[PDB]
This record gives C-alpha cells, sequence and structure tokens, in this order.
C-alpha cells in the first residue's frame, strides 16, 4: 500500500522529460527570434532620419 | 494597459514628420518667393523718377 501511494504522488506531480527536451529546445529557438524581431522594431523608426 | 495608455497619448499628441519634410520644403520654396516678390514690390514705385 506505501508503493501504491508513492506511485500515485508521482502521477500526480512528475513532470514527463521527454516532451520537456522538445519543449525547451523550441522556446530556446523561439527567444531568439523574439529578440531579432524586436531588434528590427527598434530599427524601424528612424528611416525617418533620411526624409531630412 | 500602461503599454496602451502610452500608445494612446501617442496617438493623441505625436506628428507625423513624414508630412513635415514635405511641407519643411515648401515652406523653404515659399518664403524664396515671397523675399522676392516683396523686393519686387519695393521697387515698383521708384520708376517715377525717370518721368522727371
Amino acid at each position: 500500500l506505501q508503493d501504491s501511494l508513492d506511485a500515485g504522488v508521482g502521477n500526480l506531480v512528475d513532470a514527463d522529460l521527454a516532451k520537456e527536451s522538445a519543449k525547451l529546445q523550441s522556446l530556446q529557438t523561439k527567444q531568439q527570434l523574439g529578440v531579432q524581431a524586436l531588434s528590427i522594431a527598434n530599427q524601424t523608426p528612424q528611416t525617418i532620419l533620411s526624409l531630412f
């Protein structure tokens, strides 16, 4: 019964790490893509300076 | 919400400078033409001296 209760605790709280590896690599790509998009959005306003 | 309020203040007060460049160049040309027209208007009266 104690082994069953420990297995139930593990079923209740434990994460599935094998899916987390793919989620981690995808988020690591997404964060750099977001940094690049933010850099381009920062660059965008300054083109007005060429008009003067 | 703070970002939305900042965007609304910018929508309210901010100028569109890309039109301002054209307005500035046209206003400079208009100022030069106005100085020329004022110069001719100053010159006009003094032709009376040829009659005497």
